[PDB]
């Protein structure tokens, strides 16, 4: 598994996933389901910020705490929108509102409600993909269009399969936990 993220994935990504690891004192190469589902979600963020027009999506998830509070405090000050309790991963510059990006190994509704459990903003958006092709979003409004989450869909639905062939997805679909 840890060979499988290192080719799958971008350097930039392996790069900002060792280091979040390792803030918590975990180790890649030993806790390596975490490693891959920590890469996933960070390409599927940047993924996300494509989907859209230029300058429609500001990322936060992927830098180091201070920048990602300023951009937010940043937002909150010039667009008046309620500053979150906790960092979400991108703001959305069409709709005026923050989104917490999800992806699930078990069910996406099961994980929508822990989101919304954990993050109780009210305001912050919430959208959730699984690695089979199901996502859950805030109302139904699911932001991007049809083209863009197909990619991501498709992207996730690689990986899985990238995985089985390995003999690695039956450990890391099983591996997180509520
Ligand atoms: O922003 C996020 N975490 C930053 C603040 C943060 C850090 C640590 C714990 C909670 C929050 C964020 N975290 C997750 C999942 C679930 C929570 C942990 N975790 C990680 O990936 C992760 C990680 F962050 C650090 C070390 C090891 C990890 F496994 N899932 C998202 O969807 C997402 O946005
Ligand atoms: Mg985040
Ligand atoms: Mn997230």
């Amino acid at each position: 598994m840890e060979d499988f993220v290192r080719q799958c994935f971008n350097p930039m990504i392996v790069e900002l996933a060792e280091k979040a690891m390792k803030e918590y004192g975990e180790d890649p190469k030993i806790e390596t389901n975490k490693f891959a589902a920590i890469c996933t979600h960070l390409e599927v963020c940047f993924m996300y910020s494509d989907g859209g027009s230029k300058h429609r999506f500001e990322i936060i998830e992927g830098r180091d705490r201070i920048m990602a509070w300023t951009v937010v405090n940043s937002i909150c000050n010039t667009t008046g929108v309620e500053k979150p309790k906790f960092l979400p991963d991108l703001y959305d510059y069409k709709e005026n509102r923050f989104i917490e990006i999800g992806v699930t190994r078990r069910e996406v509704h099961i994980y929508y409600l822990e989101k919304a459990n954990k993050i109780k903003s009210e305001k912050t958006h919430i959208h959730i993909f699984s690695f089979t092709g199901e996502e859950m979003a805030t109302k139904a409004d699911y932001t991007l269009d049809e083209e863009s989450r197909a990619r991501i869909k498709t992207r996730l639905f690689t990986i899985r399969q990238e995985m089985a062939s390995r003999s690695l997805w039956d450990s890391f679909r099983q591996s997180e936990r509520a």
